[PDB]
């Protein structure tokens, strides 16, 4: 009653937020005691695991001022920038504390270098109100145009290329493919008109760098991968649209047990370990589940891969009956969204994920046999996973009604 | 080089951010193994001192695991929102990452809820680009009038009240005297338009809740004085005006260490006592200060008190010698601004403050002898460190020649 805010998080049937009490690598405990599998991870920000007990005492030994203090330059900042430069490339870098506030302040700032007053954007960018839009394709009071990753509304506004800003987008691996990105970048280009790679998710993700070389984002923004749930951002991209950063400054900057967190993890992630280990289990788990369900006439399928991936299912009755059935065998899925494993997901934890599947296939079989996965069911679960439209083939006229059938 | 941002940190003379290794309470430890006495503390946001054991405790305890994850709700998030809306009052509260966060979010949902665009503003209140204007006493693009705590322009601009949504200002206590509240209250009161009170310097800074009751905000905000310098901020009041806060959600709302860190530091500063301990410390400070210089010629006052004052210097050129000499004794000043020691600050460190300061008074004295502080020497101090204009009388011509003499 207390709280004014809405924060995203898992909820029961209910709509009442699931209150967990502690967690260690993927497991997570509720107050009865009962154990679930975290696929959830704080929204994918939890890439090592929770608990990690490598980031675990970088963080008290910050807490307890062995590793600088939030009044000053610390001697490990240096060598976090010089890493991030390293890894996701750019002139210059920026640190912020949320994905948020760093899209907000590089799309501000991008555009005020540009003196151009339209952003092209695809994706989720996160919470602030410049980007809240009435209807896709049009600007709203901001100036933004949501384009849904269509390439057609895109290249039209394109066509028109000194008024336009900048193109942010929100990559998606899932339903966006190689042909996808070739064009984007392919009408970018030709437009001569900068791209900002929101990565807030993605980067890091896949792979020790930012999602994929199709893309040539004069800025990128990497978060949830860095700094295994501690609140750090980071921005990196061309000096002169990145200009307007001299201005950024806030009170927690050098805060320790933040600085402990990103350096400690984003070393971590540079090696490309967790995410080669994410992969393979998470990709043993889609594989099991992809054949149970299968075998059950069950009408789930599944998108992505191990690092990133999501449920599929033919209708949203399939989808509830799924949750209701997952969270009966302790899965914690991210509901209707995109399932994060961790680097705590084992070889170990895939077999009790496996188990568990087995159970809600059990649970699902016979019910639902007679509903198929249409296309329809495929840009439902793909609009409410990466916020716009699949790579799949369609007419404008298509388009139009997919949208229609999809907004709001 | 790399960092395309300019954060606000102790620099040397030539503009070099000085790095420390370590601290624990009021000392620092430099890369060449200096001690320093730290009066800036993360720009006032360490209040109980670096490396405090009790929050050390409960941030290493979070960082595994054992006091919830960032995945969901947990038993610590009700606590803190009890907490604070108990100190603080309010219908409602919300949750934030940084003070520009909150302030930018808590002023556009009064804005909406007020269905007007004007917001009269006196000082800063984050690093956002709304809050940027050319020029005071006029809207900028975003709808803000900046009115330097001139109460003569504020009038004015509430003699026309219903296009203001909200005056928003950020208290100050060394410049600003109990009659100038006095009569804010009553303009605003008179003009019936909300009062956000952006107490995130002063909030909990003097005692167990916001900084006077002659201000009856229907929004607060508070973050330095909340958390020991972890990245958390908080907002509460009206819940009509705070009704756009149910859109806000970040990925790392749950994150667990920053929750220990603001309950274990809230329940300190709730009950008065570090900020008492505080005061009487810097209070000796203060005195054995400014008896110091004024004993040795040295044209240097102080304004404030224990838990918040500032040096008041002749000009720029003793204030550029008094903090080369105080760097050279190993006192940490937050230059030119505020100085805000935390409950490290105990007896022994008031000490040995005081014989640095004997030092600075030494290398300074004979220097300087022939000038005195003006009152061009006040405003110029005050405007540096509470971002407006000092109560001291004056007519409508003279607040535009002080303006235009210290407009950047
Ligand atoms: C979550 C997310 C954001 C916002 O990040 P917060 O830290 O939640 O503010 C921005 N962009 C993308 C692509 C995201 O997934
Ligand atoms: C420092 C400060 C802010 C901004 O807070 P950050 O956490 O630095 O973004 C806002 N208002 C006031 C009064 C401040 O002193
Ligand atoms: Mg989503
Ligand atoms: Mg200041």
């Amino acid at each position: 009653k207390l709280l004014a805010q809405e924060p995203t998080c898992p909820r029961d049937a209910d709509g009442r937020p699931r209150v967990f009490v502690e967690g260690s690598g993927a497991y997570l405990t509720d107050p009865d005691g009962r154990r679930w599998i975290d696929f959830d991870n704080a929204r994918g920000s939890v890439v090592l695991g929770h608990g990690d007990e490598e980031v675990a005492e970088a963080i008290a030994r910050a807490a307890r001022g062995r590793s600088g203090v939030g009044t000053a330059w610390s001697p490990v900042l240096d060598s976090l920038l010089g890493q991030l430069q390293e890894v996701c490339g750019g002139d210059v870098v920026g640190l912020y504390r949320t994905g948020t506030a760093a899209l907000r302040s590089v799309t501000c700032a991008v555009r005020d270098a540009r003196d151009r007053s339209i952003v092209l954007s695809s994706g989720y960018h996160g919470y602030d109100p410049m980007w809240h839009c009435d209807e896709p394709f049009t600007p709203n009071q901001h100036g933004i145009v949501e384009f849904l990753f269509d390439l057609d509304v895109l290249a039209e506004w394109l066509s028109r290329p000194e008024q336009v800003a900048a193109v942010v987008i929100s990559p998606d691996h899932m339903h966006l493919g190689e042909r996808w990105y070739t064009e984007f970048t392919r009408l970018t280009k030709e437009a001569d008109v900068p791209v900002i790679a929101d990565e807030v998710k993605v980067g890091l993700r896949y792979r020790a760098g930012l999602s994929t070389p199709l893309l040539d984002p004069a800025v990128w923004i990497v978060a949830k991968c860095l700094a295994n749930g501690s609140p750090v951002a980071a921005v990196g991209g061309d000096a002169h649209l990145l200009a307007a950063l001299e201005d950024v400054s806030f009170t927690s900057y050098f805060e320790p047990t933040a600085m402990a967190a990103a350096t400690t993890t984003l070393r971590r992630m540079a090696t490309g370990e967790p995410q080669q280990a994410i992969r393979a289990a998470g990709d043993r788990f889609i594989a099991h589940t992809r054949a149970a369900f299968a075998n059950a006439g069950v009408p789930i399928d599944l998108a992505g891969n191990g690092n990133l991936f999501q449920f599929v299912c033919a209708d949203d009755e399939v989808a509830d009956a799924f949750h209701a059935a997952a969270a009966a065998e302790g899965l914690l899925f991210f509901e209707g969204d995109n399932q994060t494993p961790s680097a705590a997901f084992t070889d170990e934890v895939v077999e009790d994920a496996c188990g568990r599947i087995d159970r809600v296939s059990a649970a699902l079989t016979g019910r639902f046999t007679d509903r198929e996965l249409t296309e329809e069911s495929w840009y439902a679960s793909a609009w409410g996973a990466m916020d716009g439209l699949a790579d799949r083939p369609r007419t404008r006229e298509e388009t139009t009604a997919i949208v229609e059938r999809l907004w709001e």
